[PDB]
């Protein structure tokens, strides 16, 4: 009676345990989904009344499903409230009300091979030179998922570029920073990689994953929940601040791995027990972080034990260089924009500078 979909990139199996130690104690059985485009398919299926009881998802998708009225309001009292740190609380914060519970804290780090590179690069300008010495052998520098503009904005973002700008606890969704000169420097970049066969057009989540699993690849971009399938691999990997750029830090945009309540959900009581009491406990995190890190949890007292990891510092440390995604209905339209930026500069169709223009428009328009 209890269905939850969970990105596939993330700890589902965990998830179906926390499930497990639910249905001990309720009678009620949950199934854990992991449908492709899910936040996709949540709108469309939940405006007929449809779709799972809980979705998770970033924070950034979520501003827009609840002006839609899609999402519940969530009802923790003030003593729930206390368990979990505010600013992830701000993350689930739209028009002044919680629209989600804020479970995990993600930034993207560089992860490298400590064999292949003892000492990683401190700048994305030395990744060239750096590429040359490693193809020489048959390997590459650095390959990452260059299909989804998350992965990219850390660099577009570095010497500039910005999504909505921030004014006072506030966003104007006609000011676009995604066509300005840090933005345009930032794209020339990458897109200067591809020209020059450092990195291809068409790798992918999959490509990058297996390649840097593998040891065919000295580094590559990535979040917490990668690093499972790089524990079992026996590559011996460290978890670092991103390049900077121009000398400036990358910036990646910040994600608060969150889990809303279907407003046609008839379990809504279930719901909320199982995401209080079962999910943001020690136990249940555990359960999750074990199947795939979770990154910087929001829950106070199991952060304080994952704080001392190294990979979290540095999870952490990137996440305060970045900025934290708005909520606002405006991003899935940002992020579409820059996705067909990116792509299209990549692959020759537009240069940078019409590429960053019309995602400019489509970001604002
Ligand atoms: O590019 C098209 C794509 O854009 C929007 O997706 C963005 C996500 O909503 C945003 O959260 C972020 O997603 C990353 C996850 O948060 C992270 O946990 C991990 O799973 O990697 C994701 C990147 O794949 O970034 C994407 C931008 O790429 C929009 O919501 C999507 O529907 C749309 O298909």
């Amino acid at each position: 009676k209890l269905v939850i979909w969970i990105n596939g990139d993330k700890g589902y199996n965990g998830l179906a345990e926390v499930g497990k130690k639910f249905e001990k104690d309720t009678g009620i059985k949950v199934t854990v989904e992991h449908p492709d485009k899910l936040e996709e398919k949540f709108p469309q299926v939940a405006a007929t009344g449809d779709g799972p009881d809980i979705i998770f998802w970033a924070h950034d998708r979520f501003g827009g499903y609840a002006q839609s009225g899609l999402l519940a309001e969530i009802t923790p009292d003030k003593a729930f409230q206390d368990k979990l740190y505010p600013f992830t609380w701000d993350a689930v914060r739209y028009n002044g009300k919680l629209i989600a519970y804020p479970i995990a804290v993600e930034a993207l780090s560089l992860i490298y091979n400590k064999d292949l590179l003892p000492n990683p690069p401190k700048t994305w300008e030395e990744i060239p030179a750096l590429d040359k010495e490693l193809k020489a052998k048959g390997k590459s520098a650095l390959m990452f998922n260059l299909q989804e503009p998350y992965f990219t904005w850390p660099l577009i973002a570095a010497d500039g570029g910005y999504a909505f700008k921030y004014e006072n606890g506030k966003y104007d969704i006609k000011d676009v920073g995604v066509d300005n000169a840090g933005a345009k420097a930032g794209l020339t970049f990458l897109v200067d990689l591809i020209k020059n066969k450092h990195m291809n057009a068409d790798t992918d989540y999959s490509i990058a994953e297996a390649a840097f699993n593998k040891g065919e690849t000295a580094m590559t971009i990535n979040g917490p929940w990668a690093w499972s399938n790089i524990d079992t691999s026996k590559v011996n990997y460290g978890v670092t601040v991103l390049p900077t750029f121009k000398g400036q830090p990358s910036k990646p945009f910040v994600g608060v791995l969150s889990a809303g309540i279907n407003a046609a959900s008839p379990n809504k009581e279930l719901a909320k027990e199982f995401l209080e009491n079962y999910l943001l406990t020690d136990e249940g995190l555990e359960a999750v972080n074990k199947d795939k890190p979770l990154g910087a949890v929001a829950l106070k007292s199991y952060e304080e034990e994952l704080a001392k990891d190294p990979r979290i510092a540095a999870t952490m440390e990137n996440a305060q260089k970045g900025e934290i995604m708005p909520n606002i209905p405006q991003m899935s339209a940002f992020w579409y924009a820059v996705r067909t930026a990116v792509i299209n500069a990549a692959s020759g169709r537009q240069t940078v500078d019409e590429a960053l223009k019309d995602a400019q428009t489509n970001s604002s328009s």
